[PDB]
């Protein structure tokens, strides 16, 4: 049931559909496997205010793993974003729940993410950034 997940390509903004390349690219920047692992996780988690455990990262990855060895494909990420907007809470059983925009703004956060107002999904008191 990956209708909006796989079709997210058209659901993504004008800059998002193009940021999905550099975004995930930074996650595996210099990766010999080409994919993301529990190691790279903590590397990005800090960029989005998050300091989980080395054993917990296996959970947020297991639900998005293809090989089943603490990892995730490049496509499993694209959906993780479009699915996050509606499912801000996918972890279930942790201290908090990571969002999608939080990952994008952390990964690149320079190109453009206001063309469609993706960060507007969290209309609430924020910082000056
Ligand atoms: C490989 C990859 C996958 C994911 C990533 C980034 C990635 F690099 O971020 C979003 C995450 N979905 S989630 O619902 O936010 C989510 C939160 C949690 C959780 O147990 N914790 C919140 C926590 C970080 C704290 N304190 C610990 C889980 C299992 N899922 C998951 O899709």
């Amino acid at each position: 049931g990956d209708d909006i997940y796989k079709a997210a390509v058209e659901q993504l903004t004008e800059e998002q559909k193009n940021e999905f390349k550099a975004a995930f690219d930074i996650f595996v920047l210099g990766a010999e496997d080409g994919c993301i692992s529990t190691k790279e996780l903590g590397k990005v988690m800090r960029m989005l205010g998050q300091n989980p455990t080395p054993e917990e990262l296996q959970e947020m990855i297991d639900e998005v793993d293809e090989d089943g060895s603490g990892t995730v494909d490049f496509d499993e990420f694209l959906v993780m974003m479009v699915r996050c907007m509606k499912d801000d809470s996918k972890g279930a059983g942790a201290g908090v729940r990571i969002s999608a925009d939080a990952m994008m703004q952390a990964l690149l956060g320079a190109r453009a993410k206001e063309s469609l107002d993706l960060r507007a999904h969290l209309k609430q008191v924020k910082k000056e950034d």
